[PDB]
This record gives C-alpha cells, structure tokens and sequence, in this order.
C-alpha cells in the first residue's frame, strides 16, 4: 500500500526504535549509571510491584525466556535485584528489589523524564494516541 | 527542561515500550518468515541488501551513513554476510582504504524472492492500518529526537 512506502514506515519504525534505546542509554551512562534501557523496563516493573515471578516478567517483559534470564543477571550481578526459590513453587523463581534496586527510581526516573521531554519535544500530546493506537494495529 | 504545555511522562513512557516492543515483533516476525521460506537471513541483512539492489558497489562508508549502526556494528553484519556469500568487499580503486561492497551472485538472486516474502508479510503486517495513516505515522517518527 505500497510496499516502497511500507517498507520506509517499518524502516523509520526499527531506526527510532534503536535511536530511542540508544540514547536513554547514553543519558544514563553520562550521569553515571551503567545500566540499559532493558534494565530500566525490568526496574520499572518492579518499582509497581515487587516479587513478580521471573516467568510473570517474561510475559510483561516480551523477549525470549533466555534473554530475559540474562538481562535479569546481568541485573543481579549489578546488585539492583534478587533472586528467590518461591514459596508457591519450588520450579519457579519470585524478583526482588535490592536496596540498591529501590534507591534508583527517583534518580533513573529523572534522567528518563529528562530524555523523553526532550525526545518528543516536537510531537504534540494529542498526536501519542494515535501513535499508540496505530502502533497496537501493526502485526 | 521545560515550557507551559508538558506531557505526562507515563505517557511518553508507554509510548516509548510500544514502539520499541511494536519494533522487535516487527523484525522477529519477518526473520522468521524469510526461514520459514528457506533463507536464513536477519532484518539487518535485507536491510542492508536493500541498499545493495539500489546501488551496488557503493562504499562502506557511504553504507554506515545510510544503515546507521554506525560503524563496528554494520561491519560486523557485513563480515557476516561476506561469509554468507552474499556480498564481497573490494579495496577502492579510487581513494585509497575506502572499501566498495559488492553484490554476489547469490545476492543479486535473492533481490526477488526476499522482496516477495517481505511485500506479502509488510501488507499483513499493516493491514489494519489506513492509506492516510501511513504518512501520519511515518511523520511522527521522523519528528521523534
Ligand atoms: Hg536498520
Ligand atoms: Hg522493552
Ligand atoms: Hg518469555
Ligand atoms: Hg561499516
């Protein structure tokens, strides 16, 4: 409709994408925080709700069951979360906050409000709806 | 940073995971079709062949501009496709350490079949998704940064 046109849209859809991740990154690297933007969307899930089960994470997070596994170790490793045999399931693993973990919200929070502000600086408030609507539709 | 008219950061943040999952599902799903159909290729790689069919022997350098990726990234992707055999890297007969990627044989013959399998899945994909709505679409990405 046509596909030269359908191919521009799903081309600027993966460079924005990429951009997007890429500078959330560098913001946060800049204000010395070496995490992700993966690891910041892992953080987020638990700032709401703290003990989601690391297949509950799959499920919200998107990904594989490997990549998510290792995001989630890289994010361990860093200190921000545990890892706990669960109370309801030998089989399953509950996620939680460390200290550390809780301690960045506010910060990491500031940092992407910085970025997203500036980042759709351009884009009016009404024009998200659609640009969510139209991206729930694609697939 | 600020003015008199500020969105709600949840919104913005909503709608950042939505591009960004829209994105990945986007780009898993076509790899998955072209293997499904018999070629064991990525998203990067017709990407980058894309650009090929348009203009073969362009440079490296001219490539990285177009591909983003900057650097170290589109290359390892092109070593990865030179072992693929789908393209060859030639030292510039102009312009000395300036590379030209050709097409290979096999990557001039897979401009049809990759273009069929990518046309038919990008007309599922946005099916849903109105002859006005496109350009609207494309615009809001293109003033995002
Ligand atoms: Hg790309
Ligand atoms: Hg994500
Ligand atoms: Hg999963
Ligand atoms: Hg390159």
């Amino acid at each position: 409709k046509d596909f030269e046109k359908l191919y521009e849209a799903t081309t600027k859809l993966v460079s924005t994408s990429l951009k997007v991740k890429d500078d959330l990154k560098k913001m946060f690297k800049q204000n010395g925080y070496d995490i992700t933007t993966d690891h910041y969307a892992l953080l987020r899930f638990l700032w709401e709700q703290d003990g989601i089960s690391q297949i509950d994470l799959c499920e919200k997070s998107c990904k594989d069951k490997s990549n998510t596994t290792r995001i989630l170790d890289v994010m361990k490793n860093k200190g921000l979360i545990v890892r706990k045999v669960d109370v309801k399931d030998r089989r399953k693993f509950q996620i939680f906050l460390t200290d550390l973990g809780r301690e960045l919200e506010e910060p990491l929070n500031e940092i992407a409000s910085i970025y997203a502000t500036e980042t759709f600086k351009s884009i009016s408030d009404e024009e998200l709806p659609l640009f969510t609507d139209i991206l729930d539709r694609i697939g």
